[PDB]
C-alpha cells in the first residue's frame, strides 16, 4: 500500500532485493507481497512495471500527503516533529473530497514545502526537480530546490541549517571519494554521494 | 459506525439540554444503538468518573464530564466550521466525514485550526465554540417546548442530525430564520408556526430539538 510508494522511488533509479533493502520490508513479504499486486492492474526490462491503473494511484497518494503538508506547515505553522506524528495519519484518514477542497483553499500551489510538485486533476505525477546534487559535474553555484519526504534526511538538514531554496556554491568535488563540498552563508558542508543523491539542485 | 464513548456524552448533554429527566430509552434511540450496549456503555462511563445516576434529571454530569465534553463539542463544531464555512461541505458529505476527523485528529491541531478560522463564537447550526481550556456554557437554551406565549421567534439553535436537518431543509428551515407562533394546543402539544409564505405544524418530540429565541 504505502510500501507500493516506494517502489516508484526506487524506479526513480534511487527487483526483489532492491525492495527489501531500501524501504526494509520482509523478505518473504517482498516476493510473496507481489502475487496480490499483479493481479488487478499495476517480465523484460528491470524488474517489475506498473500500469496505468498505478502509475494514477499514487499521484492520488503523493496528492494527499503534500497537500496537506502544505496545510500543515504554512497555515497551521507545524514543524517537522508535528508533521511526521500527525500528516501520515491525517492523509490515511481523510477523503478525496476533503483534499479536493484544500487544493482550491489553498489557492492552487505548485510545490510541496520540500519542493515536490503537486498533481492536479488526475494528472500523473511529473516532478520538476530531478537533477540531483550527485550528477553535477560541473563547478558553479546552485539553489537547493528540492529534498525527498523523508524524517532523518529533513533532521540532518535543519541540523546544519541548510533550507531549501538555499543559495549555494560547490567548490569542491572529489571525484575519488565522490564528495560534494559546497558553501553557504557562513557554513561548509561536505556531502557524501548517498547523501547527494536525495539532493536537488538548480543551476543559477 | 464505531460511535465512541465519546458520542454517547455528547448524546448525554444535548437530552439534558432537552429533557426534565434522561432515560435510557432516549438514549439508545438516539444513538441508533440497543439497549444492552447502551447500558453497559453507561457503566463504563459512570465508572470512570464521567457520569453519576440521579433518579430525578435520570443522569447527571460530573465535573470531568462537563470539562470533557466542553473540549470534544469545541474540536467538533470548530470542524463544522471549517469544513462548511471554507471548504464548503453541505450537510451530507459532514455527515459522512466530519465524525470521523473529531474521532482522529489531534487537540494541536485543533487549537491551530481555532486560529486559522479567525476565533469563531458559532457553530453553523448555532452551537456555542468554547476556547482552549474554558468550559461550555450555550447562548441558546430555549427549546420551542417549553415556550407557553404566543408572538414572533427566531430559530437560534438546533443540532447536527442528518434526519432533523432534512426535516428543517425540506420545509425551507434554515438558522436565524424568522416565524410567528399561530397556535399552541395544550391537548395535543402541537405548535403551529407561520414563515414567509409557509405554515408548518410541529409536534413536542421536534419542538425539543428546536432552540428558539423570542421576538
Ligand atoms: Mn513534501
Ligand atoms: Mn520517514
Ligand atoms: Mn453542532
Ligand atoms: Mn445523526
Amino acid at each position: 500500500e504505502d510500501y507500493l510508494k516506494c517502489i516508484y522511488e526506487i524506479g526513480e533509479q534511487e527487483t526483489n532485493k532492491m525492495v527489501a533493502e531500501k524501504m526494509h520490508v520482509s523478505a518473504p513479504a517482498v516476493s510473496e507481497m507481489i502475487k496480490k499486486m499483479i493481479s488487478q492492474g499495476w517480465d523484460k526490462a528491470k524488474g517489475y512495471l506498473l500500469k496505468d491503473k498505478g502509475y494514477a494511484l499514487v499521484a492520488n497518494l503523493y496528492r494527499k500527503h503534500r497537500l496537506i503538508e502544505v496545510f500543515l506547515i504554512h497555515q497551521l505553522g507545524y514543524n517537522t516533529q508535528e508533521v511526521h506524528q500527525e500528516a501520515e495519519v491525517l492523509e490515511h484518514t481523510v477523503s478525496d473530497t476533503f483534499i479536493d477542497r484544500l487544493d482550491k483553499i489553498l489557492d492552487f500551489p505548485d510545490f510541496c514545502p520540500h519542493g515536490g510538485t503537486i498533481p492536479r486533476y488526475g494528472q500523473p505525477l511529473v516532478e520538476m526537480n530531478t537533477t540531483t546534487l550527485n550528477t553535477i559535474t560541473e563547478l558553479g553555484r546552485f539553489r537547493l530546490s528540492r529534498i525527498h519526504d523523508h524524517f532523518d534526511l529533513i533532521q540532518y538538514l535543519e541540523t546544519h541549517h541548510l533550507n531549501i531554496n538555499t543559495e549555494l556554491t560547490l567548490t569542491q568535488i572529489d571525484t575519488f571519494a565522490k564528495t560534494y563540498t559546497i558553501c553557504y552563508g557562513d557554513k561548509e558542508l561536505v556531502i557524501p554521494e548517498n547523501i547527494a543523491k536525495q539532493l536537488y539542485v538548480t543551476a543559477l
